């Protein structure tokens, strides 16, 4: 038993982190089979990433133009293309460390790991959430870019995320590995909105449901409530709206814990509109959202 | 900027994970060279664990009694030896994933990653502190012994920790990789005193150190303190009393924030006595202390 914020092993994920220099611009780049996926903003100067003309900026840039180091192995390059905020460099050789994998646009509040790289070399990793408004609260230094976040499925390493910037609130934005941003958001330095950040709702109820099967029941109260009674408390306190689908998702969970969903609800409604009194739940004095029913029945079935 | 709890990259730990059996029992071994480190509790039956004879045990155990898979390579055991309550077992085959490797006894409020692995088989990382009263508050569910915590050094991996126990409350307790307990715990299904677990002070301090760098300044107050003055609080608080050494640590991050180590207890000091008033600093709504001066420069250099 316990309860912490658990990330894949990233081993696999490792293997395929390289370096990638164009000019006077290095970034982190994934080499996948004989392909190496980066942010396009590689190309770029400082002073470009003010306005971009990606097209304009990479046709003054040939296969020679751009260097790629898995450690001290060199590749070499063959093929260079746009794909969408993506840069795809061809190389000559496949990566002999390329898992199983496959790429996925994940949904919001859905959760994946990140490997945090510096100049193709990997420093740490952390689990996040793809929040409401798309956006990530993750930790990046200047060079962290191309860095991925992933998911594990047995054998098979499922890349959703590349991080390509941070907005001047300090959050992160980036794109799937097909190069389209989560979000709105563009790869240049501009001012960009996020927009409001809401909790996601079927993530701290399966905290809650976690925080039963470890013995901290306090919150557990008298009260039952229906999915509209719920859904008006959740407007208010700005949570994400809860469906039918959520409810089934938790399913597995009610039925080990014996806990109807909507009494898990009416103790959630109870905590929004009493707080914690100075409580904790699982070490933590707020309600935690970036753990899926998912997340919960791994960390609960090993 | 951003700031994470951020476990190390576990590729190089991953590689050393083998599933070691003997006769009912399975849990981890760590595979580096050609011994093999596992619990020596893996020689007994649920109930020898009531109070076990661990040399007598062992007495009707010979080598090929010890199975050890690493995948579906099978390993070929040639001798065993008991070392405090680790069982070391030399095998034919020398680990040719073994990384750069020390064994390191770990102080009391340093901070490691742990690899959570079943069967042999990696399943999560996490970061853990060694708390004041040598248990960590981890995540582990039955067969995770034999799992390790680690530190990384460019290429040197520091093994500090092997997971052995769960205390009735729910903590965990375990041995350096010479299988010495950290704590007064032994490897017995008894009731087990952890004793009070104090605050990580010069963590905390290290933290707030990490929130004003991410500019979550509201906590700065116009006070400072003394060491003695600020002590009678940490004691009245439950906190690790603050030693010149623990202020010469904290010197860095007192250089880049401009802000004097005393003038930061001084924080911590109202912090404690009227509490946060139901703000957050860095997404806490309470004070963490798992996290070095070292984890915290790492994280906000790179």
């Amino acid at each position: 038993s316990g309860f912490r914020k658990m990330a894949f092993p990233s081993g696999k994920v490792e293997g395929c982190m390289v370096q990638v220099t164009c000019g006077t611009t290095t970034l982190n780049g994934l080499w996948l089979d004989d392909v190496v996926y980066c942010p396009r903003h590689v190309i770029c100067t400082s002073e470009d990433m003010l306005n971009p003309n990606y097209e304009d900026l990479l046709i003054r840039k040939s296969n020679h133009n751009f260097l790629v180091q898995a450690g001290n192995v060199q590749l070499r390059v063959i093929g260079h293309s746009m794909q969408n905020c993506v840069l795809k460099l061809k190389v000559d050789t496949a990566n002999p460390k390329t898992p199983k994998y496959k790429f996925v646009r994940i949904q919001p509040g859905q959760t994946f790991s990140v490997l945090a790289c510096y100049n193709g070399s990997p420093s740490g990793v952390y689990q996040c959430a793809m929040r409401p408004n798309f956006t990530i609260k993750g930790s990046f230094l200047n060079g962290a870019c191309g860095s991925v976040g992933f998911n594990i499925d047995y054998d098979c390493v499922s890349f959703c995320y590349m991080h390509h910037m941070e907005l001047p609130t300090g959050v992160h934005a980036g794109t799937d590995l097909e190069g389209n941003f989560y979000g709105p958001f563009v790869d240049r330095q501009t001012a960009q909105a996020a927009g409001t950040d809401t909790t996601i709702t079927v993530n701290v109820l399966a905290w809650l449901y976690a925080a039963v099967i470890n013995g901290d029941r306090w919150f557990l109260n008298r009260f039952t409530t229906t999915l509209n009674d719920f859904n008006l408390v959740a407007m208010k306190y700005n949570y994400e709206p809860l469906t039918q689908d959520h409810v089934d998702i938790l399913g597995p969970l009610s039925a080990q814990t014996g806990i109807a969903v909507l009494d898990m609800c009416a103790s959630l409604k109870e905590l929004l509109q009493n707080g914690m009194n100075g409580r904790t739940i699982l070490g933590s004095a707020l309600l935690e959202d970036e753990f899926t029913p998912f997340d919960v029945v791994r960390q609960c079935s090993g």
